[PDB]
């Protein structure tokens, strides 16, 4: 891939959510640039690089069942960026919660995620 | 208002949509900082300041039948930012159409919008 087109961004971002839903940590990490950053939630310091990003996804998706689904269409740009709304369902203390999130991503000139920013706060959690 | 809290961001960003929906250009412009920027769509160069911003809203809201509604919750941060998904219904050449958008906003230390970025492309328009 080169810089993804708007259409390619929609496909990549939807792919990403599919990978989160099934919980394929290694497949998620490979979507990222080797030196990518993740800010989760937006407002917290970034994490840097695939090792730290893999640890992030392992922490969240490693154990119990997690589901994730788009809750509206991906909004893509013509500069390799996009934003998408989704919901993550998880068990927290035997307690089924849901978290509503919007991710903003920028992709590099190879089609990998260079930056991810996850907008949400505790008000977006529901038990 | 100081830097808005996550709850305050949710209220402001929801109010913004209510004002787009009712078509109140002056009330929208008043929500922006005097030297704010708007990037619409994200990927295009920013416009700057209340005069340019007012001209943007007036193009669309002055006389057109326009409705706008959140299509999911506002995702707020603890650093005065947020992101929200919504749909704008408008009329184009006598055709009803809908545009799916995500706005990302950063508010200043006075509770006014410092930056707005509207993610969407042609793939988000339905005629
Ligand atoms: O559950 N999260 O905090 C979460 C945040 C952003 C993501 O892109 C995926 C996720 F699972
Ligand atoms: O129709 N738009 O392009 C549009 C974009 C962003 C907005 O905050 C409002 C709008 F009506």
């Amino acid at each position: 891939m080169n810089l993804p087109t708007a259409q390619e961004v929609q496909g990549l971002m939807a792919r990403y959510i599919e990978l989160v839903d099934v919980g394929d940590i290694e497949a998620i990490v490979q979507m990222y640039a080797d030196d990518a950053t993740v800010e989760n939630p937006f407002g917290q310091p970034p994490i840097h690089g695939r090792e730290q990003i893999a640890a992030f996804y392992r922490q969240g998706l490693g154990g119990g069942k997690v589901r994730a689904c788009l809750t509206g269409p991906v909004r893509a740009s013509h500069n390799g960026c996009g934003a998408m709304p989704f919901r993550v369902e998880m068990v927290w203390n035997g307690q089924p919660c849901a978290l509503d999130v919007i991710d903003v991503m920028r992709f590099d000139e190879h089609g990998r995620i260079q930056t991810m920013q996850a907008y949400w706060s505790e008000v977006n959690l529901s038990v």
